[PDB]
């Protein structure tokens, strides 16, 4: 079990290092062979390398099984050039990976409906996992420009991007409640229109999965008044960044969740969150999302589900028990991942 | 106050009917000059005229003061070539008039919040103008196509096109809570950049009108977490929609949300919902929609924006009183219109 650790920086470091701990003693209560290091990137790679994304971190996440990263950003940094910003060597770990389908999961806690923003009877049952298009769609396709006149951007896709990224969604679903719903706009976009067809080819491999189809902005509004039906969700670049985000406010607060890159590469598992720079080091910052990405990294780079399902599990029980700030309580990053140690 | 009645197909006539029931009483008692005729549109006009929108529908529009349409599309249709299909005759009303801004209203009712998916605290308060654009964006640009191995969409905006419906959004706003927010995708593409340039020198005029901009995806946040803190909300044409039907699960159902289309030539108002043919004519629909357009044209097409305020006021309290079977009621078309009549 061969961890890349990309601590990053802002609170980086800190939920990092709780993942960490409970990562430490679920391999020592259970002999995991963990093995890691920590890497520097970002602004703090940046502050040793120049670069955010050093050559020995590349070298790093290559010859590792697994990347755990935590969060990149901060003032210190917010005015240097693009190609060394500390946001673009998310960009390059992505790409030094080929990481094409970036899992962003959505789950309201048993106990914890009344921390999302949906009335109790909704938000009880929620445990969807939008799987998005990571490398195509109008986000990178030509040809795009603007003029004093008009401005111009192009959605693309191809049988072969949306072929891989809806087999990382049918996989997955097969190990979670075996149901996906492909998101498009082909009632008015060819893209979606292909994007349906493409699916659909590649779902008759995946007969024990159920395909649904459903419009992009339909689907903004079942994933507000019925979320609890929905298992997988695959869909395209800016759709997958909007149902991803739409999906995120459901449970409660934003610094709970987890992430995943998956792709040809070395996956790369981390917070959704920010930096945040200013309680970077105040031990106030709520390490669940960190904490559950080591989850995510488990179940999703070595299979152990069990495993993963009982951290996630832990979690959920010290959210209750003694809740973060975040969530109207007092349990400073320290306190909070002995709790969590408890379940474990 | 001449008004061009195009009923549509499915419960087209039937919700457009109690709208003019209501419209009669209302013009009746407080004398409107109020005078009408329907005319043939959609799969209707289609089964007369052998087009969707025929020529004296074309010139019934045009001698109109403001058009109150009900639904267009049916089987009866879904298999006849696209420059005939009932829904084309919606685009070619759009252009003939050249209207490029729907206004997609979404407001809780006080004392509907339990109606709401949202938490009685958020859902209370909510009253939001999502304004559209209508005709540019990806869903007409070029090139688009398809292929085996790929297909592509155009997004490409115009100075003059995105002047227009943010000009439209701040002539709204002075009319409500004086605030707009400009959504788009500026941080990754293009064309967000573009809107956001114009949006920003057009807002120069309207020094009294607060201007905030927001990403697409953020704002799906903020629309499910804080929609209480929204007014008018200005966005180009898939954002729009995307958004648009986001907000319209906020109140309840979607059976509930009227429609407008402003623009240079006559406005057109209709209820956003679909013509369920199934239904039609069974007295099963609920009206509350066509009601609610007829409203919005009361006052977006002649100012009568307390008689408006005074319709919308009684259709909230029927749907109170006498809940349609959508609402978890039994109070048939014709019956909930009788009630909406009281308040009126």
């Amino acid at each position: 079990m061969k961890v890349a650790v990309l601590p990053g920086d802002g609170i980086g470091p800190e939920v990092t290092e709780a993942a960490l701990k409970v990562l430490r003693a679920l391999d020592e209560a259970e002999g995991l062979g963990l093995a890691y290091e920590v890497f520097p990137f970002g602004g703090a790679a940046i502050d040793a390398f120049g670069e955010p994304f050093p050559e020995p971190t590349r070298k790093g996440v290559e010859e590792a099984e697994a990347v755990l990263l935590g969060s990149v950003g901060g003032p210190k940094w917010d005015g240097l050039p693009r190609k060394i910003r500390p946001e673009t060597g998310l960009l390059s770990l992505r790409k030094s990976q080929d990481l094409f389908a970036n899992l962003r999961p959505a789950k309201v806690f048993p106990g914890l409906e009344r921390l999302s923003p949906l009335k109790e009877e909704i938000a009880r049952g929620v445990d969807v996992l939008i799987v998005r298009e990571l490398t195509g769609g109008i986000y990178f396709g030509e040809p795009r420009g603007m003029s004093e006149a008009e401005a111009w951007n192009t959605e693309r896709y191809s049988k072969p991007e949306v072929e891989r990224v809806a087999r990382v969604a049918f996989e997955l679903a097969r190990k979670r409640r075996k149901h996906v719903v492909s998101v498009d706009k082909a009632n008015v976009l060819e893209v979606g229109e292909f994007w349906r067809k493409t699916v659909e080819e590649v779902g008759r491999g995946y007969p024990d999965v159920a395909l649904e189809h459903q419009y992009v902005d339909a689907m903004a509004m079942h994933l507000v008044r019925s979320p609890a039906r929905f298992d997988v969700v695959v869909t395209g670049n800016i759709f997958g960044d909007i149902l991803s985000d739409l999906a995120s406010v459901l449970p409660g607060s934003l610094g709970l969740l987890p992430s995943a890159s998956l792709g040809r590469g070395t996956p790369v598992f981390e917070p959704v969150h920010g930096s945040a720079p200013d309680i970077a080091g105040k031990g106030i910052a709520n390490p669940t999302a960190a904490i559950l990405s080591a989850a995510m990294m488990l179940e999703h780079a070595f299979g152990l589900v069990e495993l993963a399902r009982k951290v996630e599990d832990a979690v959920a029980k010290a959210l209750l028990e003694t809740p973060p700030p975040d969530l109207g309580g007092s349990a400073g990053t320290e306190a909070f991942t002995a709790t969590v140690g408890m379940g474990i």
